[PDB]
């Protein structure tokens, strides 16, 4: 599995991936795995919601990988955070 | 990566972990792992439509992993070949 530093060391594609790794530990017998990637989600994104950018994506927002994605980048640029690597 | 050697192997719930990796590695840098899953996808199933199940879904059907799922398991029980682990 990847696991990055930061926010900023992963391309969104390369975060889409994390993203994908989290699909598929959501059915997973047990939570071990899961538990872990969604830790790393939350402490990376440094996004105000946490895990409902996941599971309660918000009415008005794509419900999908790089909708999430959208959601990270607009909310770091807002506050003057450094982004996605390019 | 989970690799098993035949559909009945695999719980519907751990094929819908294989049909995941495959969707990880749609936006993976290169395709090596890729056509790697895809080859085992195929040849596993044995469905008449390939790859198209994941590419191409028919109208009638959920775009969805669980919709491949029951695809699959409809088109087995009408051959009379065996299906899913329980």
């Amino acid at each position: 599995m990847e696991l990055k530093n930061s926010i900023s060391d992963y391309t969104e594609a390369e975060f889409v991936q994390l993203l994908k790794e989290i699909e598929k530990e959501n059915v997973a017998a047990t939570d071990d795995v899961l538990d872990v990637l969604l830790e790393h989600f939350v402490k990376i994104t440094e996004h105000p919601d946490g895990t409902d950018l996941i599971y309660y994506p918000s009415d008005n927002r794509d419900d999908s990988p790089e909708g999430i994605v959208k959601e990270i980048k607009e909310w770091r640029a807002a506050n003057g955070k450094p982004g996605f690597k390019q």
